[PDB]
């Protein structure tokens, strides 16, 4: 009851997925440009 | 009962997913143009 009244109940449940998905996708896609730079500098 | 009567019950349950999906997709796809600019400036 305490949680549903303005706590982790509606704090985390978005935080978890949004932060995880955003950070993972952004880091992988930023590594994409690193892979492409390696492509350019190799062949 | 209080929540279902005009509160977080129907406030958050869209807010969470819409904000998360929109923000994540928009930030990743905006980083797409950054990756493409790096492509252009590299090779």
């Amino acid at each position: 009851f305490l949680e549903q009244e303005s706590g982790v109940q509606q704090a985390r449940k978005r935080e978890l997925q949004q932060a995880q998905s955003e950070a993972q996708g952004k880091l992988a896609m930023l590594n994409s440009q690193l892979k492409r730079l390696d492509e350019a500098t190799s062949a």
